[PDB]
């Protein structure tokens, strides 16, 4: 690896990732005994203990291109269990901030990073871990969290405008929007990687935050670690 | 509707869809007081009960453009709950003839039929619905039926000549191909339907039959009805 | 073949395709000493003899994927000629209920079975076999049939809107709109079988009015079958 | 027009149209006291007479945006009815040079021109008018001409690498290839103008010279004027 | 070559590329000894002496597919520099007509030629030779002329409606269009030629002429021969 | 902004952007006075003093995703001069490690980002500013620095296999490969920014010490520095 410097053996084959580096440092506070692992170009890794299992919680920045190269560096150094926890804009009016969208498959614009992968213009089903997925409905759902199902759109322009934006995604059936699922997603389904991913809605187009995170990723870390 | 003729009323909200006229016509022999409520143009509808609730089985023929012409006028009629009952062929060596697949995704080549409705190359997340892909997997492990989750290949050409086609597929995330998942998905997203699908294993492309149909569509009708 | 369940030499060279099993029902009668030759999947398939000349009328159903499996699997029977038989909503105002279309080509949306077939993404011209086509207008003309001669936009999705529907496929040159056209030329291209269509104009989408009867509609398709069925044997 | 500075009144209904200038020299020839009514640019255009009607022969250039051009101007001043006369590549064995090919259809990779007047990918089928292109038949099977029937591919890069054009090309329905017969057919179709096209085989891609155009203009003439 | 008759030893390595055989004429005159060594199809090609250095003016159609015959055939005959001096339509309000613009690359949709040279749909970077394009700066300030330095569309259909034409493109970087820039660009990288593009404003989509080519031309030879 | 968080003119008109936080830390003590305006997301952004001059360094990230969203927040808050300083993998075999290329224009492979920027799949041109551009060659061989001035392939996928690499994208013109200049430089000309890039060869693909790749940094980053300045 040449972005992710960590040593080969310290870094879990169950990893939490995470878009932003002070997540990552928050949430190794939930780890026992956390170290860092890694902190070259600024994608802190945190490996710990945390329910008799060990597991790191490793940044991967923002959009496809970047998760792209943490999971691959990642997975060089042995890890090969993915559950993304970021934020996410809501599509639908019914979905209130600082609650949680569990990821059942992610809708994308055809781009250069799924073809340089995929070597065509193929549409490969962008979904997590049926298992996987569901330990986190399961995970969810004991801790009293509320949270929603469905697809999200991942975008790879934040700023770009469009004038249909959310009626034309949401009748896509997407209830939510974020950059970094597609990703992924297919990656880990041509890689061999079981992955997943939570999203703590932090903002709603069509229509506390600290402690939602928080809460959100204990239960992600009880699915990690049974 | 044009093609499928059967009078407002006849048809339930809960449907059954089989490419096969003939599998519609045998499965019809598990509900209550069977009534053929549509033959025209050869897509055979049965509408009875099954466990205290009314229940349709409908033949949706071969192909996207077939099953989206039939999802369409049933849907006119007031159905809206969806479950694809086919057969398939493993893309994998460890699935056994006979055996089933619940699907939970379908990948797809950018064709016509998605670029009509949704109206540009997109991406869409062509997913099942969630619920109901669970009620499945609930059915099937009550009938003590051998199953496999996953994503399937949609493909629009059953002819078409592909020298890595196993290899291509099953390193996409598909354990298995068949022809209409991508449009029953996409389009349910689109409309607002709730749909499923099970495929029963009649080949294996990379490596009794009677039975194992009736005994996995007992399970779809549990799930449909429940 | 593992949809269309005939013996051997039960599926003659010549075909007349038609989509609704129905249809191939009723002009099987139009023939001599009609036999069933294929039922399975609910694709009626008849041989018989028409001008002393055997010929088989098969079900192909609805969409290009359907079509070109039941293509692949009569050509694996014996058949290499065909000619589709169906119906169409007209683009044009000018085109009456129950006329007639022979089609010399077809306009599509590019990707799922095209690309499976060729490859990439090249336009391929979507023609028919210029001598059959030609065949049939002279049997038609001869038959004292209304027909017109044009390009057809073979549409992958029934019910999907398009607000400019009709005025972008009328002035791409296309008279009318059906499903299946643009597979069968290509593909016939392609494995090398000769292949024409001829369609019953069902609908107007160009403008409103009367819905045509059902008395009307098949004596359009009966009429017009014997002039397929004419070229066909020629 | 900026390019074809002919007056309208000097351009006729009926249009020859041809790539090379020298051959639009030619041919003139063949009229009754022609009449050089532009030569900007290089494109020359006579008009005179011929079987009791006024014809025009226009230089139309080399591929797709010149031939758009010429054709958009010509029209501009009059013009309604084209028959291209080119030179061609055969893609089969059996066609010998100086040998006549009648084009039923155009096969093209999607590009900017299609783009550009199609406002989108669709594939819009690229063939002569019906009714004209059975005149040439009948023409050429008058002058006792050896011709063949059949489409071509509309190339746009003469010299481009394609180490299996020729089975590609010719397993797709076309006997030959040349530059224009795309652009001409699809531009006639959306502006309602009535063409078609007459190749002269010039070489064999798979396997008296001069006689052999003089004798096809006599044909194309004929038809054009019939 | 079958379109370029000329001889080997007939065409200079330095080559000045016009779309109108009547301005290669033209400007002939403005070298030392001035031979027509080719005139098949209307492609006037003159061979010359200017500043103490062969120079060879030839002309190349309209559109890509044209250009790119001609320049494939020039090269095979010995040229390996091209300069092409053509005219264009303003999409800025400040540029007026009978100035020029020095292009620094080139805009374009995907279409044949570049599907069929490159093989695939990637946008591969259009422009011009750095070192070539900086002396023709040098050359046109010293004349003390008017220009502007910019990107160009490269347009493959000049008839095209595009309600939305000179907002689309202005916005997109592009401060004038014509039709072969991106063409000599990308095909000179493949081919591994010096290539460079003045043109002369003839008009203005979003607001003498003689004398401004005549100007221009003398400063575009002195760039070849520097 | 919800990203790059600097208080309200914190931000230069005139930014070197560089991908490496720990690049962009160690560049910003070649400026007088640097203040650290922003350090959200782990996107650093310092701002200082050069020849006099106000000017900042700003970390990008990797990828096109990241550095359009960055681009778009800093031009927000006042920025419209940009000037990439990155590291690459040269595609031919002169070019050798530590020595700089000056980007005169960027390939890429369509969709996702581009598309719903330019709304269609157009190829619109990719390229840098002109004048800004010439004056990054003028600095550069006014130190005597070794450069190369050529187009450069803009990779979404660093990791994607690619049998052909090589020998597709240095015969498509192609002298290097990076992951961000197609974004800066289209996003660019939508924007009405001027853009420019200089990158160090830290690799050749074709075919370098942690003291030899710092020194080479250090050394052209006052070129840049001077051109931004100028």
């Amino acid at each position: 690896p040449v972005h992710i410097l960590a040593k080969k053996g310290e870094v879990a084959e169950r990893v939490l990732v995470v878009g932003d580096p002070g997540r990552a440092r928050l949430l190794s506070t939930l780890l026992q005994n956390p170290k860092l692992t890694n902190e070259n170009r600024g994608f802190l890794v945190y490996t710990g203990k945390y329910n008799g299992e060990t597991v790191s919680i490793a940044t991967h920045g923002i959009g496809g291109p970047s998760i792209a190269i943490v999971l691959e560096e990642l997975a060089m150094l042995g890890a090969n269990v993915f559950i993304r926890y970021g934020t996410t804009g809501a599509l639908v009016p019914y979905i209130n901030l600082g609650e949680y969208i569990i990821v059942t498959g992610a809708s994308y614009n055809q781009g250069g990073l799924f073809y340089q992968y995929l070597r065509d213009n193929a549409c490969v089903a962008s979904t997590p871990d049926f298992e996987l997925t569901n330990k986190l409905v399961t995970s969810f759902s004991k801790r009293n969290l509320k949270y929603y199902v469905g697809n999200v759109f991942s975008s790879d322009a934040f700023y770009a405008e469009d004038e249909e934006f959310v009626k034309k995604w949401s009748s896509r059936g997407n209830i939510a929007v974020e950059m970094e699922c597609a990703t992924l997603f297919t990656l880990s389904k041509v890689k061999g990687w079981k992955s997943a991913t939570v999203l703590v809605v932090s903002d709603n187009l069509a229509k506390e935050l600290e402690k939602s995170v928080m809460d959100g990723a204990k239960a992600v870390l009880d699915t990690l670690t049974s």
